[PDB]
């Protein structure tokens, strides 16, 4: 099952039952992730921009029927934050680490919570959700999402996908530490089902040692 926008720019998929992969163009593609629970919709990054974000949010709402009350920013890049300015005037809850949070407003960007520990859950209605910040690599403030009932990974930016051959902007990230990061997220879980990178199609802890691979 998959929905988009009468332009293209913007799909969601789904996963299984209550989680869906939402993409935005910006012509380069961005996941993140879409968590239809109890007690409203959660999200794991934004898009591009405000008008890419606003427009996402419109249609999870007018699809579930439901408000958007959480957002996941997994680091301090415009396809992951680039609508915090959308999400704020929404009373949508931006969290974030500390770190990404002061990154962002490095940027330019509004500020996201900075509520994130190393290790934090969150439950939303039935929904559990664990965030993890394995240390640096794409940046220095990335974290990935886990969802334990389901054994998604969001590795967000710091997994590439399995046809990617480039390791993408390098210029803010930690190359050398990188690797470390992806093991200690292979330390932490060991039965990973599915795991969805930053940019490209849904794969398994195939898509870690494939970056591990060209982090060598
Ligand atoms: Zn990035």
């Amino acid at each position: 099952t998959v929905i988009k926008n009468e332009t293209g720019t913007i799909s969601i998929s789904q996963l299984n039952k209550n989680v869906w992969v939402h993409t935005e163009l910006g012509a380069v593609p961005s996941n993140g992730l879409v968590l239809n629970t109890s007690k409203g919709l959660v999200l794991v990054d934004s898009s591009w921009d405000d008008k890419l974000t606003k427009e996402l949010i419109e249609m999870v709402e007018k699809k579930f029927q439901k408000r958007v009350t959480d957002v996941i920013i997994t680091h301090a890049h415009a396809d992951c934050i680039g609508g915090i300015k959308t999400l704020k005037e929404r009373g949508i809850k931006a969290h974030s680490t500390a770190l990404t949070a002061e990154l962002a407003k490095k940027n330019g960007y509004e500020e996201p919570l900075g509520d994130l520990q190393t290790v934090t859950n969150l439950k939303f209605g039935n929904m559990k959700v664990e965030t993890f910040y394995p240390g640096k690599g794409h940046t220095e403030d990335n974290i990935v999402v886990w969802l334990p009932q389901y054994n998604i990974l969001v590795g967000g930016c710091l997994v590439k996908s399995t046809s990617a051959k480039d390791l993408g902007n390098v210029a803010d990230a930690y190359v050398n530490e990188w690797s470390t990061s992806i093991e200690n997220v292979l330390k932490r879980y060991r039965n990973i089902n599915a795991v969805v990178p930053g940019h490209g199609e849904v794969g398994d802890k195939g898509l870690l040692l494939h970056t591990l691979d060209l982090l060598k």
